[PDB]
């Protein structure tokens, strides 16, 4: 039997499960009978990547909907969608893009997944949430609810909740301070950089083991830029609820995962739009997307010397935005070293 604490336990269950794994792919309209879990591979997965930025270039070069059915038709062939004898939707446009980008960078976490729980060794008499924890090459510890970093994680939860994001609340159920193998070493060309920051990312818990066995990573070279607002970085927010969305629990799948990362930010380049970026101009190291509204930087705090925005949300002063809140890219994995896991309780209003 396991000697780890019992909500590293219930942890490791969570982002394991491979019926929840199978869910996620039911939820993307995947054909499970044609492409189960066992069938999921790299190859596949980046050769529809390329489809895509086939229909990116067809799309913006304003091609006839009867060329674009041939590379819609393509992209179904590589990753069977749940139809039956029916006709797909058409890949016509960007938001189909942009779809689709989504749905194949979480393919790539739950291949992830699945690989881990394959590509070991049997033995029945240890625990397999031992086994399974070691395969993560990540250090969880449960962080003490009455220590003071709790109590800023819990103030910074409790503080940026967006008013917009109103149909649920948020209960934090377990912190979890983290330590993923090699990522201190990785980090320190930036660990001194300026403007480091404590920022969130949500993902669905079928991301998780991906997440912290391989980091946080950025779309591959395949995948189409104009499927990201801000082009193919890794994404942050200085509010919960911005990224809790990114958790996509309901009524019947209610708990969600979200991490805490130091991220750093350095000279930032700030956008009010949409710039399908491949590289930052010269002497910038991320993007701030500007938000309408920014937690109250009067209220900032340091927690091991890195800033946590956990002010309640002001006006930024920014007019003519594309953005609600803040977001911020950065395009190099090695800026990024997380730092805590959250399990949190949604409760819905709806
Ligand atoms: C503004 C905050 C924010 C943005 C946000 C945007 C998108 C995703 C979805 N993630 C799917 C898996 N994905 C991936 N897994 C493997 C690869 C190679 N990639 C690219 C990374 C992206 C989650 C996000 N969470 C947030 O809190």
């Amino acid at each position: 039997k396991s000697k780890l604490p019992k909500p590293v336990q219930d942890l490791i269950k969570m982002i394991f499960d491979v019926e929840s794994m199978k869910k996620a792919m039911v939820e993307y309209e995947i054909d499970l009978q044609k492409m189960p879990l066992g069938k999921l591979s790299k190859r596949q997965i980046q050769a529809a990547y390329s489809i895509l930025s086939e229909v990116q270039q067809a799309v913006s070069q304003g091609s006839s909907d009867s060329q674009i059915l041939d590379l819609s038709n393509r992209f179904y062939t590589l990753i069977p969608h749940d139809f039956g004898m029916k006709k797909p939707p058409l890949l016509n446009n960007a938001d189909s893009v942009q779809a689709k980008a989504e749905m194949l960078d979480n393919l790539l976490d739950i291949e992830v997944a699945y690989s881990l729980l394959r590509g070991g060794s049997d033995d029945s008499s240890k625990d397999p949430i031992d086994v399974n924890y070691e395969k993560l090459k990540t250090d969880i510890k449960v962080v003490d609810r009455d220590s003071e970093e709790a109590e800023i994680i819990r103030k910074y939860v409790k503080n940026t909740h967006a008013t917009t994001h109103n149909a649920y609340d948020l209960e934090v159920i377990d912190i979890f301070k983290i330590e993923r193998e090699g990522e201190c070493q990785r980090y320190k060309p930036f660990k001194q950089l300026h403007n480091r920051r404590l920022l969130w990312h949500g993902s669905r818990t079928t991301n998780f083991a991906g997440i912290l066995s391989q980091g946080l990573r950025i779309a591959p070279p395949e995948a189409p830029v104009t499927g990201y607002m801000f082009g193919k970085g890794i994404y942050f927010a200085d509010m919960v609820s911005k990224s809790a969305n990114y958790c996509h629990t309901s009524q019947g799948d209610p708990i969600g995962l979200i991490l805490l990362g130091e991220v750093a930010l350095g000279n930032m380049y700030e956008l009010k739009h949409a710039s399908h970026i491949s590289k930052l101009p010269k002497g910038k190291h991320s993007v701030k997307g500007l938000g309408k509204t920014t937690p109250d930087p009067s209220a900032n705090i340091s927690l091991d010397g890195v800033d946590v925005p956990l002010g309640t949300g002001i006006s930024s002063g920014v007019n003519d935005t594309s953005l609600l809140y803040n977001e911020y890219i950065v395009y190099d994995i090695a800026q990024v070293n997380l730092k805590y896991l959250l399990k949190l309780k949604f409760n819905f209003k709806t």
